[PDB]
């Protein structure tokens, strides 16, 4: 059905219909998909899924000059942990990855690769099946109760990586970075957010180092400055961004209790600036709102107040995608797109919404979506959404 008590807005008439350059490839429109984990990956190889795969992506690539941004993927076995996540390491992870590529480009869109590391987020039993550690940048904190259940009951204790494992992981960024462009992807995306091992290091509360790597706001920015430098130098700036979550708590990161929360992501972004003079500016940064501190809690929950993103714009002078509870306030994405350089990342309504972009611009109607399909090994609450006219076929009242 539709979402009930829902005043749809017509969003045509603003700058999200305008079309913008990102990187190298040219939108016509700034409403993107945002990275969005499923878990239809095959076990194992973390196989993205041979059978639903392209259909659901083609599916979200039918309005042209869409810009995608896939689901996060590993970029090496020591920096997944979930069996049924896609990686971006084989061949036969690539192979299937180039089909991908290929259905989205041939529907005119565009397609951009989260390179994921778990770290403290992965499943200890999983990685010690597979004989692989238990990652993090500190011993002795951890994520939660169950994951230290899990840990120690699977007898994979959590490990603070040595300088050498940290340089181990920035060679495995770079290779699965070039797997993506030699596959035919515009571009990767570096997930710096959500609690994962970036994250991980760049929080005061997980990282608690003495070395070159914890200790100041230059230190814990350290791992994930250098993973900007080294992409850059293997593929290129114009097809290199960044995501970061600055008030999420996502995974137990801090967020806005830091009081120093924000001079650590201004110095980020006053970094990322620096190199942008120097000629090198990253195609992006991509930003989760306050709005949402947890993607599982339901909009409206989950709300910091006490804290904004406006700061990064500051510093950062180039484009910014904000993703955040942005669906259903139409008259929030008016005022915020007034903005010359911002583009709004629709999450939760882009799984139920294939045709989510002329919904968004017609202020037609939109389909409620299925918490419970969300990590579902099925095609169901998968590929099946109806776009609009199907729904009106189905008779979702409007028959
Ligand atoms: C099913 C699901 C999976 C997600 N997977 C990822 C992920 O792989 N990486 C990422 O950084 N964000 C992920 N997100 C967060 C989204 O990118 C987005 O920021 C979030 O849904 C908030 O926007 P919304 O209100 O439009 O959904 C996920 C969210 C959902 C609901």
């Amino acid at each position: 059905s539709f979402v009930k008590d829902f005043k749809p807005q017509a969003l045509g008439d603003t700058n999200l219909f305008k079309p913008i350059k990102i990187g190298n490839n040219e939108l016509l429109h700034r409403a993107v998909i945002p990275p969005l984990t499923r878990m239809r990956a095959l076990h194992p190889g973390n196989i993205p899924n041979r059978d639903w795969a392209v259909e659901y992506y083609t599916q979200r690539a039918q309005r042209p000059g869409t810009m995608i941004i896939t689901e996060g993927a590993f970029i090496s076995p020591q920096a997944g942990g979930y069996d049924n996540a896609p990686g971006v390491w084989s061949e036969e992870q690539m192979v299937e990855w180039t089909k991908i590529f290929n259905a989205i480009h041939e529907k005119k869109s565009f397609v951009w690769v989260q390179l994921w590391v778990l770290g403290w987020a992965a499943f200890p039993d999983n990685l010690a099946r597979d004989g692989l550690r238990y990652d993090s940048a500190s011993d002795n904190v951890f994520m939660d109760a169950e994951q230290e259940a899990k840990a120690k009951k699977a007898n994979n204790p959590q490990h603070s990586l040595t300088k050498d494992e940290i340089k181990q992981y920035i060679k495995e960024y770079v290779q699965a970075a070039k797997n993506s462009i030699a596959a035919g992807a515009d571009g990767v995306e570096i997930n710096s957010a959500h609690g994962y091992l970036l994250n991980q290091f760049l929080d005061p509360h997980s990282n608690t180092r003495t070395d070159e790597y914890g200790g100041s706001i230059e230190n814990r920015a350290r791992f994930t400055l250098e993973v900007v430098d080294a992409l850059v130098e293997a593929i290129g700036h114009e097809k290199v961004g960044l995501r970061l979550s600055p008030y999420g708590v996502f995974n137990s990161m801090s967020g806005g209790a830091e009081t120093g929360i924000v001079a650590q992501y201004a110095y980020v972004a006053g970094e990322l600036e620096k190199r942008a003079k120097a000629g090198k500016r990253l195609a992006f940064v991509h930003l989760v709102e306050p709005r949402v501190t947890n993607p599982f809690l339901t909009e409206g929950e989950g709300e910091y107040e006490g804290g904004s993103n406006d700061f990064v714009y500051s510093i950062w002078k180039g484009p910014v995608i904000r993703a955040g509870n942005f669906a259903l306030h139409p008259e929030v994405v008016r005022e915020e797109v007034k903005d010359k350089r911002t583009l709004i990342g629709y999450g939760r309504f882009f799984i139920s919404n294939p045709d989510l972009v002329d919904r968004l611009e017609k202020g037609l109607p939109l389909n409620k979506y299925d918490r419970d399909t969300f990590y579902q090994m099925s095609a169901h609450g998968y590929i099946d959404y109806p776009t609009y006219e199907e729904a009106l076929k189905l008779g979702w009242d409007k028959s």
